[PDB]
């Protein structure tokens, strides 16, 4: 499936997991939407999740700058090394982002939760595909 997916939905729970560790972005899409749904009962301050997509080579700086942006859902208003980012969502809440697929051609991109203590496990691969 490539010509029938301009959006994706990721489910995160308070058991510390994503329902997918691989996201394939179609270059057939002008923009790609990713919707995150936190299917749990824990509030964002106790077990919050976000989905940040950035260049893997720069992913370290993304997490680092994310921790410094605690007031802004652990996402820093910048979007230079970061391609897209959701907000922190609690049990029942959802957040979404829109990214330019053609910007993922720079190399290997990853998606992860920039919540301190989560990124070590809550991360995967996001690849631009045809
Ligand atoms: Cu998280």
């Amino acid at each position: 499936a490539t010509a029938g997916n301009c959006a994706a939905t990721v489910e995160s729970n308070d058991n510390m997991q994503f329902n997918t560790k691989d996201i394939q972005v179609s270059k057939a899409c002008k923009e790609f939407t990713i919707t995150l749904k936190h299917t749990g009962t824990q509030p964002k301050a106790s077990m919050g999740h976000n989905l940040v997509i950035a260049k893997a080579e720069d992913m370290d700086g993304v997490f680092k700058d994310g921790v410094g942006a605690a007031d802004t859902d652990y996402v820093k208003p910048d979007d230079a090394r970061v391609v897209a980012h959701t907000k922190l969502i609690g049990g029942g809440e959802e957040s979404s982002l829109t990214l330019d697929p053609a910007k993922l051609a720079d190399g290997d991109y990853k998606f992860a939760c920039t919540f301190p203590g989560h990124g070590a496990l809550m991360n995967g691969k996001v690849t631009l595909v045809d």
